[PDB]
């Protein structure tokens, strides 16, 4: 089998350019109006296949800069914009979580919405075909139906543990008993909201010949039957510019990474082939506190610190043992510099971290935290 990379560069072969089309893209937009204006453009162009043209984006009428960088900034500001909860459109799959979902309500907050998901699909779409990163993460669900993979009970797990505790002893134990009924009771508004899984859910007994099915039904309402409509525009404006059999050698990992650059990064690795300079050492107070701190972090900060000190979000195939600097061969660096009162800095060129030697751990959270927020 071939591996994430080899995938990607199998997946970018296929990825065949388009010949009959304008050679660009133009879009010029508003800052203050960033979201409209690429909705009104990227959702009125005569054929889906001119946003595969080569990107021709002007902000605020500013000529003379990169046309690349310029691109990959809009990516990085539409995002922030589509993926607001604010809007209606996505929302945070739980309090204590960074994942977004697709809200149920979306057609509450915006009576157009579905035109909205296939505009988001459309940039989403964009994104990997240009070979740039979208700025948000979601919950393996929303990967899995871009697939057409099954949702599982297991990805309740990475979402509300409580709730996949619970179906989990269903699954082992025989639930008669207890006496549950094919319904679900969500709390809300200080109420609780009873809904049938199934028609005459609320008679109907959970038992083990019938639990498989119960399980799944709770699956279904959890991630799958409110937002049929608004997943199925996003696939429709995304697969307007990937071909889906195409984006089928990936799985829900390798996508997520694929679209939004993220993942689970092994701390462990990162501190094994990890050296340190100028006096510090594995031991040394200063660099324990480093990385119980990096331990502490979000997988969104571990990764946005390891750009601030490499340049790049991206983790070498193979681990850290293999992670390059500017010229050939560079293991993530961190070398003792300057006084508790400054910031830490970023070579990038050589992966290396100038540390100051803090007195306390708390301090050292605060210092790196803020540099890392400049990035
Ligand atoms: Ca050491």
């Amino acid at each position: 089998s071939r591996d994430y990379k080899r995938k990607y560069e199998f997946f970018r072969r296929k990825l065949k350019k388009q010949n009959d089309i304008p050679n660009k893209f133009e879009m010029k937009l508003r800052r203050a109006t960033v979201l409209e204006d690429s909705y009104r453009r990227i959702m009125g162009v005569k054929r889906a296949d001119f946003l595969k043209a080569r990107l021709w984006i002007e902000f605020d009428g500013e000529k003379g800069l990169d046309y690349g960088g310029v691109a990959r900034e809009w990516f990085f500001l539409i995002s922030k914009e589509m993926f607001n909860p604010y809007y209606g459109l996505f929302e945070y799959s739980a309090t204590d979580n960074y994942t977004l979902q697709i809200n149920p309500n979306s057609g509450l907050c915006n009576e157009d919405h579905l035109s909205y998901f296939k505009f988001i699909g459309r940039v989403a779409g964009m994104a990997v075909y240009h070979g740039k990163l979208l700025d948000g993460f979601f919950i393996r669900p929303f990967y899995k139906m871009m697939l057409h993979k099954p949702i599982t009970l297991h990805d309740m797990e990475s979402v509300d543990s409580e709730y996949y505790n619970s179906l989990r002893w269903i699954l082992e134990n025989d639930p008669t008993e207890l006496d549950l009924r094919f319904i679900i009771d969500e709390e809300l508004f200080g109420q609780t909201h009873q809904h049938e899984l199934k028609n005459g859910g609320s008679e109907i007994v959970v038992t083990n010949k019938n639990k498989k099915e119960y399980i799944y039904l709770v699956i279904q309402w959890r991630f799958v039957n409110r937002i049929q409509k608004q997943m199925a525009a996003f696939k429709e404006g995304f697969f307007e510019l990937i071909p889906q059999d195409l984006i089928k050698i990936f799985d829900e990992n390798e996508l997520e990474l694929l679209m939004c650059g993220l993942g689970d990064v092994d701390v462990n690795d990162w501190r094994e082939h990890t050296k340190y300079k100028n006096g510090y050492s594995a031991n040394h107070q200063v660099i324990q506190w480093f990385w119980k701190a990096v331990l502490m972090m979000d997988s969104e900060k571990r990764i946005r610190l390891l750009q601030f000190v490499t340049g790049t979000s991206r983790v070498p195939m193979n681990g850290f043992a293999e992670l390059y600097g500017s010229n050939g061969p560079q293991s993530f660096t961190v070398e003792q510099w300057g006084t508790p009162e400054k910031l830490p800095r970023a070579h990038t060129c050589f992966n290396r971290l100038d540390l100051p030697p803090y007195e306390s751990f708390e301090e050292l959270w605060d210092k790196l935290q803020m540099a890392i927020e400049n990035t």
